């Protein structure tokens, strides 16, 4: 299949729904390459667990952990890694308040070449156990021969763009990986990189990151169609930031405006936001503990009740994952009848100004707090004008190269009048979950 978009394996669903899913043990398998060295970019790490996911024969190969922890949290991570002499750490600089290192990425250097994995899971058991998570697997990139001068660049500029993303860390351990990437041929890559890095971006640098990066790509490499105002926008996420006192402050002004962009010419566009309801969480495979990874706080939520009228339930019969709570984040542009999509993005970025960027300085500066990373699937990069939506995620479509595996159900279903968004720091004691328990936080 052209897209190489996968979900993680879910313990408890029928094998039909894990056939073609990937566990981390599969990604690190010798079948994928003979590992020489790896970098694991992430947010949360269980290092004992992580090393056990590598094949025994690869467990002493160098590992770089790229994280954002400071102070006591950083000390804890170093203490976790100290028993393993092959593990190095890179603390990503976070010089803007309330920023985090959320990017989930593996760089896998093999004897045979290089692989890049951009995904949505933390490196802890629970993130790969019963959650809906997304993975993009790069091709096996071969090495460029000694003395050969070629770019190794793709039509999507992915090689230079990934190097640019790494350069933003200004980190010596990552300069080594930049030099590795320089030595490999990434020309087969058919996705566009969409990253966020912390900073204040003006002028040309405005278009490098966050939602302005998405806007630039959609302007340059998608085409607008008639009735485009009728093509909805869908955002699907596991956490929500403080978006302001009403939709005009950020959500429908700059954010929706970037996501509505198509082509270079110049709103009624429906906006569907997908986020688990309390009932979604309660009846999930994990029960209420799934809400431990859906960190929407009551303090934030009570300031923006206007937002919840956009909320749609999690439903994923197409991939057998309605009870596997989402930690994947996705954004896409379906047709009015949801049979086609103009593009699809899988990313670590939740629905937050910190992740996507917020305009400052009279619209001249995009301020981003966090590191985020995703990949964008555009029909033009596959020789197509649109993608047909795959009807069943794990089935055999009549044209796999034209048919994109959307992992949850369309059309999204609006919350009912009795539904509420999952808010993780208030109690739920009216009905027990699938393990017989209530939710009593703090
Ligand atoms: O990007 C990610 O993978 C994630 C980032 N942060 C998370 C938090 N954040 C701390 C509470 S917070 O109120 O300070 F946001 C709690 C639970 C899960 C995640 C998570 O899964």
């Amino acid at each position: 299949n052209p897209f190489q978009f996968y979900l993680t394996r879910v313990s408890g669903v029928k094998p039909k729904y894990n056939s073609g899913a990937l566990h981390i043990k599969d990604i690190l398998s010798p079948l994928f390459g003979t590992l020489v060295s790896s970098a694991q970019f992430n947010y949360c790490f269980d290092v004992d667990w992580l090393v056990k996911q590598y094949p025994p024969e690869f467990r002493k190969k160098p590992i770089l952990l790229v994280h954002g922890d400071k102070r006591e949290a950083k000390a804890h991570l170093h203490a976790q890694a100290k028993p393993y002499e092959n593990i190095s750490l890179c603390q990503a600089k976070l010089d803007i308040a309330f920023g985090t290192h959320h990017t989930k990425m593996m760089l896998l250097l093999y004897e045979e070449g290089l692989r890049v994995v951009i995904h949505t899971s933390n490196l802890i058991h629970a993130d790969w156990h019963q959650k809906t998570q997304g993975i993009w697997l790069s091709p096996l990139y071969p090495r460029i021969a000694d003395g050969t001068h070629k770019s190794g660049e793709s039509p999507t500029h992915f090689k230079a763009d990934l190097i640019s993303y790494l350069m933003a860390y200004n980190a010596p351990s990552l300069k080594e990986w930049i030099d590795v990437i320089h030595k490999h041929d990434l020309s087969e890559t058919n996705v566009y990189l969409i990253g966020s890095t912390p900073g204040r971006f003006q002028g040309s640098q405005k278009d490098n990151w966050g939602h302005f990066r998405l806007k630039k790509l959609l302007k340059d490499h998608a085409s607008s169609m008639p009735n485009a105002e009728s093509w909805p926008v869908v955002g699907q996420f596991s956490s929500v930031g403080s978006l302001g006192a009403d939709e005009s402050k950020w959500l429908c002004s700059e954010f929706k405006e970037s996501m509505l962009t198509l082509g270079k010419e110049s709103s009624s566009v429906p906006l569907y936001l997908i986020y688990p309801s309390v009932e979604n969480v309660r009846t999930s495979l994990e029960g209420y503990p799934a809400g431990g990874s859906l960190p929407y706080s009551i303090q934030t939520a009570e300031k923006q009740n206007w937002l919840h009228s956009y909320f749609h339930k999690w439903s994923a019969e197409t991939s057998g994952r309605s009870n596997a709570m989402p930690h994947i984040k996705t954004y896409m542009r379906p047709s009015p009848d949801f049979s086609k999509i103009a593009w699809f993005l899988v990313t670590s970025a939740n629905l937050s100004k910190a992740a996507w960027g917020a305009l400052e300085k009279n619209g001249t500066q995009l301020m981003i707090r966090s590191y985020e990373l995703g990949v964008l699937f555009l029909p033009s990069a596959f020789g197509l004008d649109s993608f047909k939506v795959k009807q069943k995620f794990f089935a055999g479509s009549q044209e796999p190269m034209a048919t994109f595996p959307v992992p949850y159900d369309l059309p999204p279903e609006l919350y009912g009048s009795k539904d509420r968004p999952w808010i993780w720091n208030i109690p739920y004691v009216k009905a027990p979950d699938t393990h017989g328990n209530m939710w009593v936080p703090s």
